[PDB]
């Protein structure tokens, strides 16, 4: 009675070099060297507003600019969220909406804007819903992101995701820098 991941989550522009690797059961790793922007992760080809993300970062060492977060879409409308746990030399910031403390940590709640930007229907102009932790998320154990909570708080500011479900995965994010990443998503 357990739907683990089901979607393997790889995209780069094309700068540096992300060696991405699709290991065993949810396991992935990936290293990667002077990069442009990548996601990496794993997840389900359709997200849950009621899904309890739980994940192991037996490595997560970003050597400047990277983020261990939870990544997802969703359609009409269309909208791009994160749910940053851990960053490297940069902390994810925007418009500041509140706070939501969900499974140990606070995590601050802010909106941005993408414009002319990719996306899943392309070349688009939507939203971004964040709620990035207030301090850095200890690795190397078991961590759950209980969803439903952010969710919640979202749309208690205003903010409410779309009610198609695109993918929801635990990924890594990278820009313009180096590092090493090992995580285990169910």
């Amino acid at each position: 009675h357990h739907h683990a991941t089901d979607y393997w989550q790889n995209w780069t522009d094309g700068g540096g070099t992300v060696n991405a690797v699709n290991g065993s059961g949810g396991n992935y790793s990936v290293t990667w060297q002077n990069t442009g922007n990548f996601v990496v992760g794993k997840g389900w080809n359709v997200g849950s507003p009621n899904r309890t993300i739980n994940y192991n970062a037996g490595v997560f060492a970003p050597s400047g600019n990277g983020y261990l977060t939870l990544y997802g879409w969703t359609r009409n409308a269309l909208i791009e969220y994160y749910v940053v746990d851990s960053w490297g030399t940069y902390r994810p910031t925007g418009t500041f909406k509140g706070t939501v403390t969900s499974d140990g940590g606070t995590y601050d709640i802010y909106t941005t804007m993408r414009y002319n930007a990719p996306s899943i229907d392309g070349t688009q102009t939507f939203a971004q819903y964040w709620s990035v932790r207030q301090s850095k998320r200890a690795t190397g154990v078991n961590s759950a992101i209980t969803f439903s909570n952010h969710v919640n708080a979202w749309a208690s500011k205003g903010m409410n995701l779309g009610s198609s479900w695109s993918y929801q995965v635990l990924a890594t994010e990278g820009y313009q820098s180096s590092g090493s990443s090992n995580v285990t998503v169910w």
